[PDB]
Formats: C-alpha cells, sequence, structure tokens
C-alpha cells in the first residue's frame, strides 16, 4: 500500500516518526501501508513540502489547517483526531485560559499582563483568545501581531517574526516555532504560566491534566471565564472562551494519498492507539507531549471524501477566524 512520508517537526517528533516507522514496519505484513519520516523546521514548511511533493501529511490545528488551505498549497483534512474516549468521540475541544489561583484579574483585565500562547495562527493559543479581545486591543489594530504585543505586557507567541514584533517573544526569546522552544505549544504555553513568565496560558481544557496528576497542584490554578469571573480548572465545560474543531492530518488534493493515510494512520490506532501497545504509541511519548498527534488524542476518524478546510472546519470557526482577520469595532 506504499509509503506515506510524514511531516515531522524538528528532532523529538522525529525521533517518534522513526519510532513509528520501525514499529509499524515489525507489525504490519509487508504488503501493508508503511511510514517514512521528513523532517522539518517548522509546520509551515510541512505544508511548503506536501503542496511540492516532498511529503504526504501532517497533523494541524483547526487554525493551520484553515491556513493550509489557502492558495498555493490547497491543502484538504483527510484524517481528524477525537478526544474524550473511543466511546464517546469528540471531534472538538475546548479553548481555555489558565491562570494562577489568587493572581488577581478577570478576563476584561488582561491589558497590562503577560501572555503565553501555544503558537501563532492556533485556535485555542491565538485565534479564539486574540479574536474575542481584538477590540479591547489598541489602535491602530493592524498588523495584530503589533497590537498584540501592545496590549500585554510581554508574551511568547510561537511562529511569530521575533524581528517585527519583539514584545512577542519577550518570554520565548526567538519565537521558535517548534518543540526547541520549550515554550512551544500547549504544554509548551503552560510552562511558561508554570516558571512564573506569563499570567495567564492559552491553552486547551486537557492540559493541565497533561501536566499535574495531583489535584493538590492543580487547585493553585484557576480558569479566567467569560462572564470576567473565575472557575476551577475542572470546570472548563461552564468556563471555557469557545469551542473548536479538532486537530487534523492534512494532504495534498491531487495524488494526495489520502486512501494511505487513513488506512496507514486506521491500523496504526489499532495497533499502537490507546492502551495497546507495550512497545509503542501514537498518543503519548517519551521524547515530549503532542509530538505528530496530541497526547489528548484517542484515535482517528476519516474526513468524508473531497471535502476542503472551510466545509470541515465548519462555519461557525471559520467565521470566527475571517472576522479576527477582518472586523471592526
Ligand atoms: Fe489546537
Ligand atoms: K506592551
Amino acid at each position: 500500500d506504499k509509503t506515506v512520508r510524514w511531516c515531522a517537526v524538528s528532532e523529538h517528533e522525529a525521533t517518534k516518526c522513526q519510532s513509528f516507522r520501525d514499529h509499524m514496519k515489525s507489525v504490519i505484513p509487508s504488503d501493508g501501508p508503511s511510514v517514512a519520516c521528513v523532517k522539518k523546521a517548522s509546520y509551515l514548511d510541512c505544508i511548503r513540502a506536501i503542496a511540492a511533493n516532498e511529503a504526504d501529511a501532517v497533523t494541524l490545528d483547526a487554525g493551520l489547517v484553515y491556513d493550509a488551505y489557502l492558495a498555493p498549497n490547497n491543502l484538504k483534512p483527510v484524517v481528524a483526531e477525537f478526544y474524550g474516549s473511543k466511546e464517546d468521540p469528540q471531534t472538538f475541544y475546548y479553548a481555555v485560559a489558565v491562570v494562577k489561583k489568587d493572581s488577581g484579574f478577570q478576563m476584561n483585565q488582561l491589558r497590562g499582563k503577560k501572555s503565553c500562547h501555544t503558537g501563532l495562527g492556533a485556535s485555542a493559543g491565538w485565534n479564539i483568545p486574540i479574536g474575542l479581545l481584538y477590540c479591547d486591543l489598541p489602535e491602530p489594530r493592524k498588523p495584530l501581531e503589533k497590537a498584540v504585543a501592545n496590549f500585554f505586557s510581554g508574551s511568547c507567541a510561537p511562529c511569530a517574526d521575533g524581528t517585527d514584533f519583539p514584545q512577542l517573544c519577550q518570554l520565548c526569546p526567538g519565537c521558535g516555532c517548534s518543540t526547541l522552544n520549550q515554550y512551544f505549544g500547549y504544554s509548551g504555553a503552560f510552562k511558561c504560566l508554570k516558571d512564573g513568565a506569563g499570567d495567564v496560558a492559552f491553552v486547551k481544557h486537557s492540559t493541565i491534566f497533561e501536566n499535574l496528576a495531583n489535584k493538590a497542584d492543580r487547585d493553585q490554578y484557576e480558569l479566567l471565564c467569560l462572564d470576567n469571573t473565575r472557575k476551577p480548572v475542572d470546570e472548563y465545560k461552564d468556563c471555557h472562551l469557545a469551542q473548536v474543531p479538532s486537530h487534523t492530518v492534512v494532504a495534498r488534493s491531487m495524488g494526495g494519498k489520502e486512501d494511505l493515510i487513513w488506512e496507514l494512520l486506521n491500523q496504526a490506532q489499532e495497533h499502537f492507539g490507546k492502551d495497546k501497545s507495550k512497545e509503542f504509541q501514537l498518543f503519548s511519548s517519551p521524547h515530549g507531549k503532542d509530538l505528530l498527534f496530541k497526547d489528548s488524542a484517542h484515535g482517528f476518524l476519516k474526513v468524508p471524501p473531497r471535502m476542503d478546510a472551510k466545509m470541515y472546519l465548519g462555519y461557525e470557526y471559520v467565521t470566527a477566524i475571517r472576522n479576527l482577520r477582518e472586523g471592526t469595532c
């Protein structure tokens, strides 16, 4: 069934990808689907490679999946991740704003604070939180990047150009767009909050649970709700900024090997899915969190035939992005 050149971003993913290829080869029959690893510096390069036919697949955050659709790459979502459980799969998750208990400020008081973002253009770490604070931001608001750097008093927005918007890398100099940046991603934005570099971390509802196994430690943290109040991390369903589409694997539209990508992932979630193997795991890793696929994922679901990004993502979230990228006050 040929090979799916998987795009790994940086060395940790590269390692897990190499492990993914070995283990798959050790079980799936010589005729089945195999995996190859193409290592890139950022998801941006991953998107260029796939569109150039030097790679075939990569998993992306909804917001990045939207971007991958715009020309001249026009990549399509082919396999989505689902969370929660296999019995009740959820193809969405909750963006939340985590903070340290007794920090003393609600949502309408973020101005002047320090922000820890998962990454620029990501749903929970950027599109959702910045969309909601769009008008609180100082004018001019365009370019957005600079208005955000001005609203807060120091941030970490991975993938942002540190040369044009220095304050966006104040909490993580260089704004590295990969695990090389320790404050990159969910658990990265959380560590930025925990080490005390920032005051708030825009991540997902499961992030803190992936980092603090003891409730005692977690009680020293809270969520900022939309009604300008705070609630425990356990109460995200009623204290989140928004609900968003699940991360999804994207591929080319022509000669995209979507059937093979899915066949590879479906067989892979049976062999190495949640609690399935003692040799290898798809949704966890000894080299780091959320490498290739997010840790909170429980499996995969095949995206309907020929579906494009707009359709998959859905109108509500597409609008949310269009509004943030346009919108007025
Ligand atoms: Fe995300
Ligand atoms: K500022």
